[PDB]
């Protein structure tokens, strides 16, 4: 019998999101680090079924998320790991998600086996990605590219299909080639300035039931509040726009150097030609950053 079980997505970069968990779980409560005290159940959502077509043209909500809530919900699995930028921005009925761990790095990255950058492919070259979000800035900088949205699969399906030629280029965040030590598949960095992240990016959420006290004992070990506050902002942005991974918007709140939130969040046409950006500063305090979300989602609304 485990202390904890752990439920998570089986790919590659979600068993190390769950092993970060791990890590971070045993550090602070020995009693964890026994073989025996985590068992992972790993669980099969929608989304890895449905791989064939574009994640815009994927309907419903929760593709990455829906089983393992059902698992937590119902009492198989006591905490659920998830990537943040996949969480639904209504969380299921009787869970809570009180945890964040410290944020990774949001920038995407280039990945290229030909080419530097973005701006050294040849005109007509194909980039695949089935983001919205990167295509509409893509094709914003760069209007010659051609964009491949049917593009899908755990990141090194991605890089598996930019091996074999299915495209001359890919982006992917840089937090999760960090996170499975596949660095080196890099060809360069997109600045915030040419690339601004998806909503949560780089930022792994752990769930629990709202009843369960042990939990989230559990998970406040784990808590780190100034990735949490950032993400609840971009959320609140996010949420106003009834945003989703199937939508072109991006939106990035990070803590500056004298402590107050900067938010910068976007709004794209598909076809790159129109690009609407806000950006607000605030006191990096909860219901202001919600608040500042919210606003900043009106204005790009009205
Ligand atoms: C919000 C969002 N999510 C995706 C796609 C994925 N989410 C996932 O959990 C996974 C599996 C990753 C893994 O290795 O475990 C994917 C990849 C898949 O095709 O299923 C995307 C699309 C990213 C893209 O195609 O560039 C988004 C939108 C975004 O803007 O990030």
């Amino acid at each position: 019998t485990a202390i904890i079980r752990i439920g998570t997505r089986g790919s590659p970069l979600a068993l190390a999101q769950a092993y970060e968990t791990r890590e971070k779980l045993k550090k602070k409560h020995p009693e964890l680090v026994e073989d025996g005290a985590i068992h992972i159940e790993i669980i099969k959502t929608t989304g890895d079924k449905i791989l064939s077509q574009p994640l815009a043209d994927i309907g419903g909500k929760g593709l990455f998320t829906k089983e393992i809530d059902e698992a937590l919900i119902n009492g198989h699995i006591d905490i659920a790991v998830h990537s943040m930028k996949d969480v639904p921005t209504y969380l299921p009925e009787k869970t809570i998600l009180p945890c964040n761990l410290p944020r990774e790095d949001v920038r995407d990255a280039f990945i290229c086996l030909t080419a530097a950058t973005l701006a050294e492919l040849p005109a007509g070259s194909v980039v695949g990605t089935a983001s919205l979000r990167r295509k509409s800035q893509i094709l914003h900088k760069y209007p010659a590219l051609h964009v491949e949205e049917n593009f899908r699969g755990n990141v090194q399906t991605r890089l598996s299909k930019l091996q074999g030629g299915k495209v001359q280029a890919t982006l992917l965040a840089l937090a999760g080639l960090k996170r499975l030590s596949m660095t080196e598949n890099v060809a360069s960095i997109l600045s915030l300035d040419e690339m601004l992240p998806a909503v949560a990016q780089g930022a792994i959420g752990i769930a629990c039931r709202t009843d369960d006290d042990k939990m989230a004992t559990y998970l406040a070990s784990l808590n780190h509040e100034e990735t949490r506050l950032a993400i609840s902002c971009e959320r609140a942005f996010l949420e106003t726009l009834d945003g989703s991974c199937r939508t072109p918007i991006a939106g990035y709140a990070s803590k500056d150097e004298e402590g107050n939130c900067i938010f910068r969040g976007l709004v794209a046409s598909p076809d790159g030609t129109k690009v609407l950006e806000t950006s607000r500063k605030g006191p990096y305090v909860y219901e202001d950053m919600v608040k500042m979300g919210k606003d900043a989602g009106q204005e790009l609304l009205s």
